């Protein structure tokens, strides 16, 4: 198996206190996450915003992989995903995650690519291991 | 409802192809990733570690806030998400997600801590939208 791994740091409270986030690849090295980024609007990363960018990128990458198996080659490949977090009894929790993609595969039929990236939207990795709700739109050129 | 956004591009196929990854913040903008980075081993950031990196942060403020109602304040708290993606008949899957945290909350009873710390693990945010299994390792200097 494959094992891949990310870390953060926290010290003090939550209203006094701070922390920070990193990857094993280094891209991310002690970025600054708290309350104030997760909660409270201000600008920063988060664990959010993170989950997002990973199914973007994962979902991306199986809709490249399934068109090649269908004979097709994308163009281009453009992803967002919209991570929902919302206020429960609990606390709070990720209800939701909406993909927003705009895809360009020459001469690929509407119908054809309709039943490619919907099996991609439930059936990569990360769509698979979510809980949340998870929705799907897109614009085709072809 | 808070909303966080993150995205991906990817072009041509997948193994001559190539995609990046952003975040909204910036902290992670038009980062290269590909088959190599996620398959094969080299280095460069990928969606498990990103999903770590967010599962890590979420955890450790989870824990924290814990604490916190229990009266409890964490003067340091390191955690590292090791994420699992395995091969299985249909593909891949993350199936997986082993933590281990070292945890400093001075004078607080052994038992006392590793329920709070069992409840945060269980009870975040990104553990509960996680379908993987989740197991925590820590150690706690009280």
């Amino acid at each position: 198996t494959i094992h891949k791994k990310g870390q953060a740091h926290w010290e003090s409270d939550i209203k006094r206190g701070k922390g920070t986030v990193s990857t094993e690849s280094g891209v991310l090295n002690q970025q600054p996450y708290g309350f104030n980024t997760r909660f409270e609007g201000e600008k920063g990363t988060n664990p959010e915003e993170l989950i997002g960018a990973a199914h973007a990128a994962c979902f991306s990458m199986a809709l490249s992989l399934m068109l090649g198996e269908a004979g097709f080659t994308p163009t281009s490949i453009d992803t967002t995903a919209d991570v929902s977090l919302d206020k429960v009894d609990a606390g709070f929790a990720i209800t939701k995650i909406a993909l927003k993609s705009e895809v360009a595969v020459p001469g690929i039929d509407a119908s054809t690519f309709d039943g490619i990236i919907q099996k991609a939207k439930a059936g990569c990795p990360v769509s698979q291991v979510l809980k949340a709700e998870i929705t799907l739109d897109y614009q085709l050129k072809s």
